[PDB]
């Protein structure tokens, strides 16, 4: 029942939000205003304060995120005013610039107009605002396989990649009323990249690996008080294992472990040599070293787990239930060296939150 | 309802067991016999064939075990005939000898008389038949902290440990009718141990680490067709990470990572150096090397995961549902390098199975 689920979600959110903001006295009148507004318009508009706090709560409730200690310092940019594709493009360029902050990454979310009756106003096709293209033509793989379908969709639309292993995908999004998305090439001056080198092993540079500085997830829906912000890209800084144990290591991604084993001078022939484990450690050491040397924000998984322990402690002190997904919170290397591995977490979904949504292509 | 839950479990087990054994025709008459036997005695006795297959099914259903490919080759020793503490002691000594098999470890279970009306006939106090004692007297910790409470219980009973870091705990068990357990020192000729050395790093021997060859879990209950075998110790061979990433690495166990870091020549000062990860890899390489050199069975986590993949495939081919606990099946180092990490598992409990039971001390 559309309006009823909206009103119910609104009631719960407004009470909780205003409680946290010390505004519990204003809850009654605000709810009155909202109920009338829904009665007449079928929806309601968040105040700037509600929107900001809602986006922060949504991060705080993200069960899969180890980085939640810093939820309250999220930089929230309200772009509910955009109406044109140039305004969207410029807002996304601005997000990249302000989030990057010359390498001292600022966790940031830009919030675009929400869905009206399930009707999107802006529909972003990118998984992240900055990501590498992927290709496969008869056997040979180039670039990031995770981007293969989006890359093909872009090329259908007249974009053409250089077919290096690190082509930047264009921004691609569709406006309400348009049949086709538009795409815009990323200005390279906006995009920080870090070449991967090793602190002790000079030959590591032979692999010619690099990665981009800022992960800006752009395909999830932010839900706050029953309002669906389907277009609301957000970023943090990387935890090193995301690059070194996933993006560059996974067989279905860049698949670099055999090449790493070769440059660090170990055989990749016997499981019992633990060469994959050894290669993973050195690649992950290289990633952290390289970001630190360049002055680009990054966190290692041990430090991240320690920060998360403080998030747990803060939640208990504030009297808030803690929720988490153990399977995503443990790091993909040395998980048992973190406190996370040795406890359990309630995987209940609490709103506001960020949610998956269907891809508009494929 | 005691008898009814027994009869129901018996019906399900006998049908399934006889189906798998190609004996489905005999199900009807066997069930008749069983129902009469329960009617008169309050319980029933498994045939040797039922007991053997039941113990194998129980391993096959153990959601937390990565080693299940080899479920059908379990060596089942029927000791339902024991009545004296000397017979129990001798059976446990025999299990150690036959399971060890001069280093070519045989997965084995010895099954003692089952509970009658919840009344245990034999109650084993050990967690494993072979394990090291642990102590703490005013600040200083010696040996395995996981054994502290059992060690104290043994010493209450007149045992005294030498207070090395590797004292073998005695076998300790209680017979029905006795108020106190009895204990027996392990003959050292029965116990294989492996000194830990590193394939390339000579200084690794300075740590004076060793571990025992065979993990023989002795505190779980085997449940088959509603019969509760509370005393039924079982063993496999080790996966290397159990020793190198858990027993010797955990802060609440032997806690050796800083010492490992020192002997491999790296600083243990900065999280971003990933020294814990590097130390874990070298310690785990050392463990595998040392067992292999001595001719004691062991498996690495990559090979184990590959075997488990074949277990999954075999289950599907046989038309059996697969159950598993993802949180225990992933190895504690490089979990994302295994296929296990990238799929999900149904954690449903299926019987026959092995279950936890309350400790008789503490
Ligand atoms: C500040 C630095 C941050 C770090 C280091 C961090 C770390 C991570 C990591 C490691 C993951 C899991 C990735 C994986 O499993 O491979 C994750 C997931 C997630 N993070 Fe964070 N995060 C940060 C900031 C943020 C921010 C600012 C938000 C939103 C406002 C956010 C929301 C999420 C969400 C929604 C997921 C789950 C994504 C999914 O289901 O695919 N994080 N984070
Ligand atoms: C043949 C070699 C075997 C290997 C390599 C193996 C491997 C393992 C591993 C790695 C674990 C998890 C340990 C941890 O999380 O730290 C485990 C758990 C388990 N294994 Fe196996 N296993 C083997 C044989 C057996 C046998 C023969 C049985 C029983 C007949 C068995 C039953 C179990 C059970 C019940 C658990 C869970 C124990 C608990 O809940 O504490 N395994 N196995
Ligand atoms: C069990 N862990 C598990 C399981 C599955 C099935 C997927 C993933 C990874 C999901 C995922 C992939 C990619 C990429 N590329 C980026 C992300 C963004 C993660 C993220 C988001 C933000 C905002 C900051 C930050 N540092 N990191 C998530 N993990
Ligand atoms: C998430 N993984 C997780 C979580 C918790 C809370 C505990 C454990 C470990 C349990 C455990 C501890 C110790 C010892 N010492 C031996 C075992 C026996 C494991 C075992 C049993 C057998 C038969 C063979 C074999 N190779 N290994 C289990 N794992
Ligand atoms: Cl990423
Ligand atoms: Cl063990």
């Amino acid at each position: 029942e559309e309006k009823e689920i909206l009103w119910n979600e609104a009631k719960a959110f407004i009470a909780a939000c205003y409680q946290e903001l010390g505004k519990a006295a204003e809850v009654k009148d605000r709810l009155a205003d909202i109920k009338s507004e829904i009665d007449l318009t079928g929806s309601y508009v968040h105040t700037k304060e509600e929107l900001e706090h809602g986006a922060k709560m949504a991060w705080r409730n993200s069960n899969r995120c180890i980085g939640r200690l810093f939820w309250n310092s999220l930089n929230v940019i309200d772009r509910r005013d955009v109406r044109t594709k140039e305004e969207v493009r410029d807002a996304l360029f601005h997000h990249i610039e302000t989030a990057t902050n010359n390498g001292k990454i600022r966790p940031t979310i830009t919030i675009f107009p929400p869905e009206e009756k399930g009707e999107k106003q802006v529909e972003i096709w990118n998984h992240q605002l900055i990501r590498y293209a992927g290709y496969e033509s008869d056997g040979e793989r180039i670039g990031d396989p995770a981007s293969c379908s989006l890359t093909a969709a872009c090329e259908e639309l007249g974009w053409r990649g250089e077919r290096t292993d690190f082509d930047l995908l264009p921004l691609i999004f569709r406006m309400k009323g348009d049949e086709q998305p538009v795409w815009y090439e990323l200005p390279r001056s906006l995009v920080i990249e870090v070449p991967i080198t090793h602190p002790d092993i000079e030959a590591f540079s032979d692999l010619e690996l690099k990665w981009y500085g800022v992960p800006i997830i752009s395909d999830m829906k932010l839900e706050v008080g029953g309002i669906h912000y389907n277009a609301a890209p957000f970023n943090g800084w990387y935890m090193g294992t995301e690059i070194g144990a996933r993006n560059l290591a996974d067989e279905k991604r860049y698949d670099k472990l055999k090449k790493v084993a070769s440059v660090i001078g170990i055989a990749a022939d016997y499981n019992t040599d633990l060469w994959k484990d050894q290669a993973l450690v050195e690649l992950n050491k290289a990633v952290l070293h390289s970001y630190k040397k360049q002055g680009v924000s990054i966190v290692d998984h041990h430090t991240a787990a320690s920060q998360f322990k403080r998030f747990e402690e803060q939640a208990e002190e504030a009297g808030r239930k803690l929720t988490g997904d153990w399977t995503w919170l443990i790091p993909p290397i040395s998980p048992a060296a973190t406190h996370i591995f040795h406890r359990s977490y309630d995987n209940s979904i609490v709103k506001p939150n960020y949610f998956y949504q269907d891809k508009p292509y494929e």
